């Protein structure tokens, strides 16, 4: 029986777009669009998708150089800078993936717990919900993954249709004239005054600065390596990976631009929330843009003490939409698909590191054969780390370290491309047309600069871990 | 004719103590002792002189391994981690020395300009005073250095006696009962109440925190390599360098502890300055410690608006002293001696890098023979950089970069000692008794941690410069 192989749409493009898409799309992008305005948010997005376009070009060059197995992303790092950065970066990559599984299952569990506690169902413990639900969910994802690749592919296609149905729901909701409830919370239909009033920044709070918004958005634009991790299950990786990866980046960026632009021209940044604030005839004068529409939000602006509008309410996108539960369905499909992509990615890197003869550090892990064409001893190792970090259940302080474990790989992939091309290395002869040494060098430099600019002590911890592994292997 | 050779007192100990001693001894240590109290200042000092004791032990181990020439400090880095970190760290070291010459000549020129502008107006303009005086002074130092080693040694001994005369002046001044003028500014003789009241911190201002005081004091404790840079002009380096370097560190630390402890038990932290604040009979009550001595400084504490006392006035040490001009003479001898040590150090590293066959980057600099047993083409290269940075004349923003250029050398010296000892390197067999691998490893780690903890972007710039040199040499 032949194995199962996938095309460039269902194998590379869908997976990459599903891993890039998360919950910043639903719960933070409308707030970033309010703090920083439309134009400066577009600058944020287009600056973030340059570091990932350059790395996508390096990946597309690596893919058109020969046949690699699934999870051999670090083979170029190994054969260009020695096999002790190969295995060390491989292990760091495959550990960051298995922690991202936990950090997404926790995000799904929190949404389910919040949805549950409103409907009734007296829960057990207000924080053991996020543990029981997380463990059950990660076990169901493990079963799906361990039942084969076809079932994982079908689950991913299901998630893709759910996300698109949420998008169409939102886009239909924005074209429907406001009702009393939505106009009382800020949503007015497409208006020209709101587009102009909302192009320029309005920073508020202790975190509202351009660096803060870059810190919120940038880590949620990466994920472009989900289709290159399974480069051994595709029908022709040398054509499937460049096209799929680059169109994934392109269409994800178009969605990010369209959502911010259309949300920024419909909802004002301050609104009261109660229907008893329509304009009174004879009430002297009122200050504010919405006064021309029949609503009076002066008390908010005077006191800074209300909870609705584009800048104060994190769930504006659910309010604008025609029917609200489809946005929650979109959130489910956005978190579970990223968790599934990370679980499949961390398994095929562990399974390659366990079979790597030149990096024998963890080659001892396998006892049973598991000869069913599945990385069983790489699925169980990722499941253990995911469950261990789901038990802890509060991961907002471990996040910078894990997020720098991923930029340590971007920097070394780009620098290995540059180093092998300038040195005329014996066997590195890519054929991708749009690849250049100096773009790769720029990507390698800018990834380290961003690593330290985000949080310097987390970068020091990441580099210390990589160095400890590298030096424990040399000695 | 034989060359001139020096003993361990006039060759290693005096030079190291004169390079460690600067102006923090005179103008900032009494202020650090006031912000942080006596005990926490002692902790500052003893934490700073651990990173330098460990590096002194590594240096003393390198020195008892064989005969090195003058300026071959980076030879162990070259033969343990390859000759492209050897030359790169050597060049960075010898450039930081030549910029330290400028940063000390500017400090001397500022003192001379301030002393001049008070006595009359024989000044061009502070702006260009600090340039004309700086250039003339650095040229006089260049002449002294270029006239031989004996004259430089005599100048250093002169500076040492001037500093000791300043110390004895201050110590005699603190034992003399206060007069009206000194008591009106805060100086009371050795009192027991003041010792107790002034042991615990009192942080004020936007910079008054333990990290801030570490940042002020730590860079002014290094300079321990001034006697190992001329290890080719000593009578027996293998005995002279360990003993001289370690006793230099010991006696400098004893002076740092004694000055802070004795200044902290004589002067209160707030005092008005005018003689019209003695205690009035019938003036109700007064708040403050000095009220028991006959002085009334309540208005300061109420308004925070006076300019004298240990915490507000930077020149307390000149006020306490019996005769004040000897403190200014001590400041001259402290800045000019450090500038002279840095000028001799940067010349003998440039001259070794110009004659280094395995690092040919700047081996082209020499045209004339200059066969007079002096590094003429290393003196002129250091003179050029010193003059170039004295013309700029405002160097408070370049300081962190230059100060991290010096911790990049500490880290690599310590790590090269550890790496050569664990690897059983063929030819690294030191005989210094008090040397251990793990102390060197700790020093190498803590130097990088301190590099980034002081200022992270300056550390990134320093590491980027080192990497650019290292990679330009490989390609
Ligand atoms: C959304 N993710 C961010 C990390 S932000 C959350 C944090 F982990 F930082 F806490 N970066 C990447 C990068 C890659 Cl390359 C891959 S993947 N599957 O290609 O290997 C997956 C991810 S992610 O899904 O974890
Ligand atoms: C007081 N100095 C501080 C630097 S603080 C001022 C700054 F440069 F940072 F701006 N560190 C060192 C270290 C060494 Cl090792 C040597 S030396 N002569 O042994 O090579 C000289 C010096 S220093 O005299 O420049
Ligand atoms: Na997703
Ligand atoms: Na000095």
């Amino acid at each position: 029986k032949e194995p199962v192989r996938f095309g460039w749409v269902k194998g590379v493009m869908i997976r990459c777009m599903l891993n890039i898409w998360g919950v910043i799309l639903y719960l933070r992008l409308p707030w970033i669009t309010a703090q920083a305005g439309i134009v400066l948010t577009w600058i944020i997005i287009l600056l973030s998708v340059t570091v990932t376009s350059i790395t996508g070009l390096s990946i597309s060059a690596i893919s058109t150089n020969g046949k690699v197995k699934s999870g051999g992303t670090y083979f170029l790092i190994s054969r260009s800078l020695g096999p002790e950065l190969g295995g060390s970066i491989g292990l760091i990559f495959a550990f960051a993936n298995a922690v991202g599984v936990a950090m997404h299952t926790v995000g799904f569990a929190a949404t389910v717990r919040d949805l549950l506690q409103e409907y009734g169902a007296p829960i057990v413990d207000p924080i053991n919900d996020i543990r029981i639900i997380g463990v059950v969910s990660v076990t169901v994802l493990l079963a799906i993954s361990l039942a084969g690749m076809e079932w994982e592919s079908k689950a991913q296609v299901l998630f893709f249709l759910v996300i698109m149905v949420s998008f169409a729901n939102y886009l239909v909701g924005t074209l429907i004239p406001p009702s009393e409830d939505k106009a009382s919370k800020g949503f007015f239909s497409y208006r020209a005054d709101i587009f102009v009033q909302n192009l320029v920044p309005d920073w508020r709070g202790p975190d509202g600065t351009f660096f803060g918004m870059f810190s919120i958005f940038f880590p949620s634009a990466t994920g472009i390596l989900a289709g290159a991790n399974i480069s051994g299950d595709l029908k022709d990786p040398a054509i499937a990976i460049p096209k799929g990866t680059l169109m994934a980046i392109f269409w994800t960026t178009i969605s990010y631009l369209a959502i911010s632009a259309t949300i920024g021209s419909c909802v004002v940044r301050d609104a009261s929330g109660v229907l008893n604030d329509t304009v009174t005839p004879g009430w002297g004068a009122c200050e504010g843009l919405a006064c021309s529409y029949g609503w009076n939000f002066t008390e908010c602006t005077q006191q800074h003490s209300c909870h609705y509008g584009l800048i104060n309410y994190y769930q504006t996108m659910s309010m604008v939409s025609g029917f609200a539960p489809l946005i929650t369905a979109g959130i489910f499909g956005a978190t579970l698909s990223s968790a599934l992509a990370c679980l499949v990615s961390a398994a095929k890197v562990f399974q390659c590191l366990c079979e790597d003869q030149l990096y024998p550090l963890i080659g001892f892990f396998g006892k049973g054969y598991g000869k069913n064409k599945e990385p069983v001893r790489g699925y169980l190792l990722a499941y253990a780390i995911a469950v261990a970090f789901i038990i802890i259940a509060e991961l907002n302080t471990i996040a910078p370290i894990i997020s720098n474990f991923f930029l340590c790989s971007y920097a070394l992939i780009n620098f290995s491309c540059f180093h092998a091309s300038i040195t005329n290395s014996p066997g590195w002869r890519p054929s991708f047309q749009y690849y250049n040494k100096w773009a790769a060098l720029f990507g390698a430099i800018i990834s380290v600069v961003i690593m330290f600019l985000l949080t310097w002590w987390a970068a020091l911890i990441a580099i210390g871990v990589v160095l400890f592994l590298l030096l424990y292997v040399i000695y």
